[PDB]
């Protein structure tokens, strides 16, 4: 007699150890609903359908309509055929203090964009599609609480893993800070300037794209900030307590921080901006870099011994990662093995599971 009776043959490199963090796909529950057949996953509890082919089938896929000739259709018109109203010439872009007349539908859609961060996101902002092209933007899950607890909490640290698509979601949360908040002076902070140039790039994207009801009149358009007729503005920098006391943030977005080289004196000098008597929202986003400065910041809040709010999302939220190389749903199973094979448990455990290379 081999191993016992029921016990399963596949075994998985993660599941080194009486510990069993990933199960076969085997064990889970199976139903036929719609006309196909579905399996519940053991990292959400949501149920995915077996074939890819149907997983790609349910997901709606809807262009950006390019509309310059009807603007009683205000939520996609764009008037780039009139360059009077046009910033520098420049079709997409929206020019300043230009008075314009509203109906009583626009304005009732402009609070429900202000009010409704994810409305905003999935009906005014994209992602470029392979094949299909510039299409609106269907969040993932972790986008969506992401997006959510972002604009909810007044300062928020997020412990991500590597390659989740995060900043399409920073740069739509940005975006939408500076068109319906007035007078907001947002600092991008982060090892180099180049980095933060990168990401008010992909906010200036997203920015680009938005209707005429919801674009505010463009006044600056840098490739280091820009300003709005709203008053509000985003700065791109490169993190140092000069670059913190040098200016009044209303917000401050500082981009991979457990990488960050002597982040310590960045973080002392943000003390002073965070117990302001003005309010300044703080949004930290990293994957982990072993016990240093943000495993102490983390830590922190996930004891509820700071006012940061902890939010994490690892490899699992990518749901194209849970079917295999025959397009069947896996829980993920292949896909991990191979990346783990591919590297070691080690740098799998740091770059896709968020853990601290510093053991306890
Ligand atoms: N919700 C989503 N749906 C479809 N594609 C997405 C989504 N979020 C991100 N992506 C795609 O993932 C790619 C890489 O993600 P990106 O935003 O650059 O962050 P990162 O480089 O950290 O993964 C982008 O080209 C983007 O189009």
């Amino acid at each position: 007699m081999e191993q016992p009776i029921n016990v399963l043959n596949d075994f998985h490199p993660l599941n080194e150890a009486g510990k069993i963090l990933i199960k076969h796909p085997s064990l889970a529950e199976r139903k036929d609903e719609d006309g196909i057949h579905w399996i519940k996953s053991q990292w959400d509890g949501k149920w995915y359908p077996e074939k890819f082919s149907d997983y790609l089938r349910l997901h709606k896929i809807v262009k950006i309509p390019n509309n310059s000739d009807k603007p009683e259709l205000f939520q996609t018109y764009k008037d780039k055929n009139n360059k009077r109203s046009r910033y520098m010439g420049l079709p997409n872009l929206k020019r300043a203090n230009i008075k314009t007349q509203w109906t009583r539908e626009m304005v009732e859609e402009w609070k429900k964009c202000r009010d409704d961060i994810v409305y905003f996101a999935e009906t005014y902002c994209a992602i470029t599609h392979i094949d299909y092209g510039v299409i609106k933007v269907q969040l993932r899950d972790y986008q969506r609480d992401m997006l959510k607890i972002m604009s909810s909490k007044r300062m928020t640290v997020c412990n991500l893993s590597r390659q989740l698509g995060k900043t399409t979601v920073v740069a739509i949360f940005l975006a939408h800070f500076v068109c319906f908040n007035k007078d907001k002076a947002v600092g991008i902070l982060a090892h180099k300037g180049s980095m933060s140039a990168e990401v008010l790039d992909r906010t200036k994207q997203a920015i680009e794209l938005l209707p005429d009801f919801l674009q505010p009149g463009i006044v600056e358009w840098n490739k280091g900030s820009i300003e709005l007729d709203n008053g509000s503005s985003i700065g791109a920098y490169a993190s140092s307590p000069d670059a913190v006391r040098g200016n009044s943030f209303a917000m401050i977005y500082i981009e991979d921080c457990a990488f960050i080289p002597n982040f310590h004196d960045s973080w002392l000098a943000i003390q002073p901006v965070i117990s302001s008597g003005r309010r300044s929202k703080i949004i930290i986003t990293t994957t982990p870099n072993g016990l240093n400065h943000f495993y102490d910041i983390w830590t922190a809040a996930v004891e509820g011994k700071s006012g940061f709010e902890p939010y994490t999302a690892i490899w699992n939220s990518v749901k194209e990662r849970l079917y295999n190389d025959e397009d069947i749903f896996d829980d993920g199973w292949q896909w991990s093995i191979q990346t783990i094979n591919g590297s070691s448990l080690a740098q799998f455990r740091q770059e896709h599971t968020a853990a601290f290379e510093g053991t306890s």
